[PDB]
């Protein structure tokens, strides 16, 4: 049933590009998974606010460079700041979402790693919430490829931390320096929704000891596998490939194995892995470069175990 997992991870997609909440008539989710689905759709709902606002984000590098630049003139530092106020507003309500995340997939992994169930049977009998896993993971690597393309963003945040301080000893929607930290720690990384998500994994992990870890890692290798077969064999691809679904399952791929490196004990490029490292990340390479290097560039340094002598020479080189 490797066709089917493909048609349960890639249906209504094709006629739906840019939403990552589901039709509640469309997905038809069972009486199982109508309390979860309703709570992460609308999470999903509200993703995508969050990513226009991303894509919105202008920055304000010019009016910063104006007033470092005449910094005894108070017009330019008021301009600077009734600039830079608004965007970190936006900065506050991206990391606020990412906690939103946290809760979300905890719901989500609840159901799709119970204990007698197989990760193959839980992807066909928990459709719905399977298909909200990958919305989540869809959002979450279209948001850092944003991200990392931006630059304004740590800047815009920094030069509010120094001036707030300055100006709180000079001269409610204000942000407290507890907060602060961790956002400052958030978009820090090469991939903060990314590695938001890796830490939740592990929490939920830890939080169910009684739980066998194969339950969740076997999920995610599951996941990857349907992504790489269908996008690696063209009697698929001639089925099911189109640029909103390759585009969906190459970022579902990049984040279940990230997720898989940093919860599997060896990792995620050990012998012992469950994921194709190098049939992965061929079919990276096999992609017009300007539509994935976000993707590969967080499997360069977002992964764990890429650089452990352990690793293979040979995705070494792919990677390059």
């Amino acid at each position: 049933s490797m066709g089917n997992l493909i048609k349960v991870l890639t249906r209504d997609i094709d006629h739906n590009a840019s939403h990552f909440f589901l039709d509640f008539e469309n997905a038809q989710p069972t009486e199982a998974e109508r309390e979860i689905f309703n709570q992460v759709n609308v999470v999903l709902k509200d993703a995508e606010g969050i990513l226009n606002d991303l894509q919105s984000y202008r920055g304000a590098g010019h009016e910063i460079r104006e007033a470092i630049q005449h910094p005894n003139d108070e017009n330019l530092q008021e301009k600077a700041w009734s600039a830079v106020c608004p965007l970190v507003g936006k900065l506050k309500k991206f990391y606020e979402f990412s906690q939103r995340l946290e809760a979300a997939l905890h719901g989500l992994l609840g159901a799709l790693t119970s204990t007698p169930y197989s990760p193959t049977q839980h992807l066909e009998r928990e459709q719905a919430l399977a298909k909200q896993f990958a919305e989540i993971l869809h959002f979450t690597l279209r948001f850092d490829e944003l991200k990392m393309t931006n630059p304004a963003i740590q800047n815009d945040f920094s030069y509010y931390r120094r001036t707030l301080s300055r100006m709180r000893i000079n001269n409610e929607n204000e942000v407290n320096n507890e907060l602060a930290n961790r956002m400052s720690l958030f978009y820090a990384e090469a991939t903060p929704m990314l590695k938001t998500l890796s830490d939740a994994t592990t929490k939920f992990v830890s939080d169910n000891k009684s739980l066998p870890i194969e339950n969740t890692t076997d999920c995610l290798s599951t996941m990857a596998s349907v992504c790489r077969v269908m996008l690696e064999t063209p009697e698929y691809r001639s089925r099911f490939a189109s640029e909103e679904t390759v585009s969906f399952c190459l970022r579902v791929m990049v984040g279940v194995i990230i997720l898989y490196d940093h919860v599997h004990p060896v990792g995620a490029f050990a012998k012992t892995s469950k994921i194709d490292m190098k049939g992965c990340i061929k079919v990276l390479k096999d992609q017009p470069p300007n539509s994935v290097e976000g993707l590969l560039n967080a499997l360069r340094y977002t992964t764990k175990h890429l650089n452990d002598e352990t690793t293979s020479k040979q995705i070494k080189t792919m990677l390059q």
